[PDB]
């Protein structure tokens, strides 16, 4: 259009696009590669350089997303896209991409703050694509990158030992930004002021890069957004052998060994990979026999390379990456999107409290809560009523607590008390792009916040007054952070710091600070997980 910039490994060509109320336009560079397709005998292990180009690569298409359920995984972009009309993707084992949203001048000198986003999607499904980074980067001046990582299988099979040791996923993170500080100043951005955040299973991953020693010098300031290293569904500890062992055994390869294993699945199709895939039936709750051996995901392991011990026991160390830090929540994290993608056992209007313990129970991937602990946290958030409607939404709250709302307390704690500069926040409002079967009393549910931090408002159609400021101020107070590691700014509302007081802030239509984000959970919890 005609932008072109050259990369360590060579050219390439982006497009201009311009957004109303802003005469520069943004430099837009899609589909680049940030390491060699994970392919053949790369699958199952570390991300290499990218192999060099000779002229111009054309950067204006958008990559296909990491081989995944295609059906979920589309249904996830329509659900969180920032665009008016989502972008159907093809789905590839070769998927190591990543697309660049820069307001700058490129004939002009800039240095200006890099944002690098991470998607959700459960560790299992996911795009970068489903992001425009367009309004952000316009809006705030700073460089927006979104990246991809590899999903299921390919991202995270571990036989949890030398031979597949997991996390690969995770390892591709990690390049992408080895490959922003080797390269985003020709974006116009500054390799001294790279922001990581991430929505769900990304901002799981954030947190888990903030404890990785692989991370080091990789980034300066952190946002987790709802979900952390806490978030125990996305983090495996004990023997992840029998999930390894079920997975090859459903490729149709023989258990004899770690390395047979490993070297059998290497000889799979992406199409048989794929079938085994939708036969582990992820994303969903088993309903037989032992809810302790369910698996609705693969995840995060103690690999010995990535993560060296529990993220529970690095934060006792305090050896993790003290930069500033910004985690927070939604006031209904499982009010509608979660179970719905699930198929949740929720369906009646109501639910009564026997129900409540066998539906915990066979919730165990999620919540992580031992059979004995049950009567006592359904008790506790569902006894103080006989109205079984009522009882149907403590129980939602319950869920969510576990899932986000203490382990972010207690993650944004630890860092605090390691001597970070720490925010916390809790989102309350409904987004009007909200999907049409989401019931209108469902306010901040997962998800809900995306809409401002991205710009829905300045891209999609029928935003109020109300919702577009609100943008803009999320906005604002995202790109202070990744200016300063501070929220704050002149003509916006004060966010105080997560200090000894747990000052955060309530975004939402009224917009302001207050303290003590989830005390009494956190304390009920902790005191309950330590019986």
């Amino acid at each position: 259009s005609p932008p072109v910039v050259d990369t360590v490994h060579g050219k390439v060509l982006g497009k201009f696009v311009s957004l109303e109320g802003f005469a520069q336009p943004v430099a837009i560079f899609l589909g680049i590669p940030f390491a060699k397709p994970p392919l053949g005998p790369l699958r199952f292990t570390p991300p290499q350089p990218a192999e060099p180009w000779s002229f111009v690569k054309q950067a204006t298409s958008y990559p296909p997303m990491c081989t995944q359920d295609p059906k979920a995984g589309q249904l996830l972009s329509e659900l969180f896209t920032n665009r008016k009309e989502n972008i159907p993707l093809k789905l590839s084992e070769d998927c190591l991409y990543l697309n660049i949203y820069t307001p700058a001048d490129l004939t002009k000198k800039n240095r200006l703050p890099v944002m690098v986003w991470i998607h959700g999607g459960g560790l299992m499904v996911g795009a970068a694509s489903t992001y425009d980074g367009l309004a952000l980067a316009a809006h705030e001046n700073v460089v927006v990158v979104t990246i991809q990582y590899r999903l299921g299988i390919w991202g995270f099979f571990s036989t949890g030992d030398e031979h597949s040791r997991g996390n690969w996923g995770h390892l591709d993170q990690v390049a992408a930004l080895r490959w922003v500080q080797d390269n985003i100043a020709s974006f116009g951005g500054n390799p001294g002021s790279v922001t990581i955040f991430g929505e769900s299973a990304g901002g799981e991953s954030v947190s888990v890069l903030v404890l990785s020693p692989l991370a080091k010098n990789l980034f300066h300031r952190a946002i987790s957004e709802s979900g952390v290293a806490l978030t125990s569904v996305l983090v495996k500890k004990g023997d992840v052998k029998p999930l390894a062992e079920q997975i090859a055994i459903t490729a149709g390869c023989k258990t004899t060994t770690s390395a047979v294993m490993v070297h059998c699945l290497r000889q799979k199709t992406e199409e048989e990979l794929l079938e085994t895939t939708l036969k582990m039936k992820f994303l969903s709750l088993d309903l037989q026999g032992d809810p302790r051996e369910s698996q609705p995901l693969l995840g995060t392991v103690i690999d010995g390379m990535l993560l060296l011990k529990t993220p529970e026991e690095l934060q006792a160390e305090r050896n993790f990456h003290t930069v500033p830090y910004m985690v927070g929540i939604n006031k209904q994290e499982f009010g509608w999107l979660i179970p719905m993608l699930m198929s949740y056992p929720l369906s009646e209007g109501q639910l009564d409290q026997k129900t409540a313990m066998s539906l915990l129970w066979k919730s165990y991937p999620l919540v992580c809560i031992a059979k004995e602990l049950i009567p006592e946290a359904t008790e506790k958030y569902l006894g103080g009523t006989d109205d079984t409607v009522k009882k149907k939404d403590l129980f939602l709250d319950l869920i969510a607590d576990v899932m986000f709302g203490v382990p972010s307390v207690i993650v944004a704690r630890n860092h605090r008390d390691a001597g970070a500069p720490t925010y916390m926040y809790e989102f309350q409002y409904r987004p009007s792009f909200s999907s049409d079967m989401k019931p209108k009393t469902v306010i901040g549910d997962h998800g809900d916040e995306l809409f401002s931090v991205f710009g829905a408002p300045f891209l999609k159609e029928g935003a109020s007054e109300e919702e577009i400021r609100l943008s803009k101020m999320v906005m604002k107070f995202w790109a202070n952070f990744a200016r300063n590691g501070n929220p704050n700014g002149e003509g916006l509302p004060h966010w105080p710091e997560y200090n000894q007081k747990e000052g955060y802030l309530q975004i939402g239509a009224n917009t302001q600070a207050a303290q003590k984000l989830k005390d009494k959970e956190v304390a009920f919890w902790t005191n309950l997980f330590a019986k």
